[PDB]
């Protein structure tokens, strides 16, 4: 039902189809867990298949207020409104909610990418231009008996998206309100939202292949620690990220590539039949669990952090991102941790919990895991003030 | 001459008007001090009012090579050749130099910007696809007398420029080859570039108004400092943007404003008539001198690091980004900072000189300075490996 609810890419992220307003109109919405807005393209970008016209809608309400939101050298601004939404392969309910009407952007819409709005899933204290703006998925809840909680399999699997291979070969699954046994295997482990604004968890140990990087916790957590749909890479402060590489860069001596390849600034090839796997150690995250001085771990392989980039001819050259990388906004937990795992955000609980995928890419001799409990101390001082 | 031969913008860059091929193509080009490829559109790219056609010149030779630049979340892509290349409004010469036609991108170009490619003005060693290719300054100079230096005086100033305020109200100047007086006032003090990759330079201490922000100064040029006229703010490492932040806070509590602004995550607003100037302070950044034991120190204003982005319903509202922010990457010195002054890239010195510019923002209060010598100690260990 609302299995296999997801399209796309890994790279220009994941969409759900909804309906706003009376009579219905169908968008493809970016699913963000990043982020606390409801956004929807009001006006003929050139990029949009689609856009939201709320003269057609007897539903629609001004709020007479407007919204700005920069990011980094683009943004989007709208005029804010109210309307009616539903999710068409998701709860049969409906629910008013807040809904940005986006009228200018710059660097927001992607060229060539099948969605035309944002579905923020976090909470409102990040909620622009300010926590009173009540985000969606508290709508829904305050509204309905559908649960407070919503679960997330993100797969982007068998051979690469495109655009009738993006329509044509759908991505994962979005369960709202509820968890299906059926995404994943063992056991659900569950690690407590340190709070509500981003999903910030709090990451305790880090180890490649074996070896811990033996650094202070708290700057594996500085500024903060965030899972994020929205967002391709693995991404890690830059102690933890140069002190990553560098272990990465040891445990992969195996065989030898450039300089920037490690920084982004230059992409990765080789032949096809011809993939070394192997000579890349797994990453293992150890999360804070729901016992005092108790973790787990996630553990992922390069199947996730060396990603494909769509190839030079499409030959049989083979050519990926390193996709880890900097910041100054925190860890940040994206796709390539996500599509490890069966993740439940289970808001009720205060907390998240990861299993292993069942649609996860691997081979016959590793696997993505979750396993616990481990023994860790002084756990809640990795946290950041 | 070429006094006053760039147009644009603070925030879409400065760019200069190059001609390409025989006959002469003219485009567009944005000057960027912090990269080292000359690139340009060569398809019809919808926000592009121009492009480079091939076809249409006899010079042009395929060097049968590809190039791919990925950064933060776009690229570019293109196909190697070299050409013919003259600036008019420049030093009259002819150069053929390497070229990256521009046959793919995303995030690359921007919709209103009437600039079409980009000279990169760094060295070698950031060249992509590798250091072999040779900028195009470099070969200016292997190929002519014209000496080995240029500088800058990036204005932006009357009021706001757009599109035929853009093309008609003209901010700044590109001296290829020399220094001009009329541009500055004063004394050039020069910063020596400590390699010859990006224009990295060393930052030995930072003060607010006054106060010094006594942090190990390894953290100032943390990864990097670089001089980037491709860059709109002054970007400063997270452990210094946070400090930063704090006694910029401190400095300006006098009147208030939101948590986010600080982190350029909303924009900040108040009436005309009313910009509140002195409740902001100055920022000054000592530099390490051309002499052992001794620095210089350039200061700029909130004038130019609060920066007008354009207006509510073009009224008297007045609606600025905080211009500094967080990076890991380095510290980046853009044209907040450059604004200030008129810089000179002074390559076969190996050093980086600055003066106060005769057309920066300023009032009657205050201004922008450059002061020295001062005695400051420990200063190449101020570096980072
Ligand atoms: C391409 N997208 C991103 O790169 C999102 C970045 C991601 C941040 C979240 C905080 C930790 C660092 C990573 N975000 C932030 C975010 C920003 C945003 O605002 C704009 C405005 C103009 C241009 C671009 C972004 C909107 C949503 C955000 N959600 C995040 N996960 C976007 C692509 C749109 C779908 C969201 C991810
Ligand atoms: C909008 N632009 C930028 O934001 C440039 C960022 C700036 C970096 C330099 C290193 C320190 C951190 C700031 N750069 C890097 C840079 C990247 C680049 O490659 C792409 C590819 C696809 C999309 C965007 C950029 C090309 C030139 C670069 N030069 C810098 N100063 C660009 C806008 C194009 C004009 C250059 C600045």
């Amino acid at each position: 039902e609302m299995v296999d609810n997801l399209r796309g890419k890994s790279g220009q992220g994941y969409y759900v189809e909804m309906t706003v307003g009376s009579p219905p109109q169908t968008l493809n919405i970016l699913v963000d867990t990043g982020s606390s807005n409801f956004a929807v393209g009001a006006a003929p970008h050139p990029f949009l298949h689609r856009y939201y016209q709320r003269q057609l809608s007897s539903t629609y309400r001004d709020l007479r207020k407007g919204v700005y939101v920069p990011y980094t050298q683009g943004k989007w601004e709208g005029e804010l409104g109210t309307d009616l939404v539903s999710i068409p392969h998701g709860p049969q309910v409906t629910v008013r909610a807040n809904i940005a009407a986006i009228t200018e952007s710059d660097k927001f819409f992607i060229q060539g990418s099948n969605w035309e709005g944002i579905l923020g899933l976090a909470y409102a204290e990040i909620a622009r231009p300010d926590d009173s703006l009540e985000p969606f998925f508290d709508s829904l809840v305050k509204q309905t008996h559908v649960p407070n909680l919503f679960s997330l399999q993100l797969c982007g699997a068998g051979f690469p998206l495109q655009q009738s291979e993006v329509l044509a070969s759908v991505g994962g699954s979005m369960i709202i309100g509820g968890i299906d046994h059926s995404l994943y295997t063992g056991s659900l482990w569950y690690t407590p939202i340190r709070r509500e604004w981003y999903y910030e968890v709090i990451i305790v140990r880090v180890e490649i292949n074996g070896q811990d990087l033996k650094m202070d916790c708290k700057e594996y957590n500085y500024d903060k620690s965030i899972v994020d749909s929205g967002t391709t890479n693995l991404r890690l402060p830059k102690k933890v990220f140069e002190a990553a590489v560098k272990s990465i860069k040891a445990a992969s001596s195996t065989e030898k590539f450039p300089d920037g390849f490690w920084l982004g600034e230059q992409l990765v090839c080789w032949q096809a039949g011809t993939t070394p796997w192997n000579i890349f150690p797994v990453i293992s995250l150890y999360l804070m669990g729901e016992v005092t001085q108790q973790s787990f771990r996630i553990t992922i392989l390069p199947q996730q952090y060396l990603r494909p980039v769509e190839d030079v001819a499409t030959s049989q050259d083979d050519c990926y991102k390193f996709a880890i990388s900097q910041s100054s906004t925190g860890t940040v937990m994206g796709a390539v941790i996500m599509e490890g795992f069966y993740v439940v955000f289970d808001r009720a609980r205060k907390r998240i919990g990861f299993a292993v995928s069942a649609c996860h890419v691997h081979d016959e001799f590793r696997t993505a895991a979750v396993e616990g409990p481990f023994v860790t101390l002084d756990m809640e001082d990795c946290g950041y003030n």
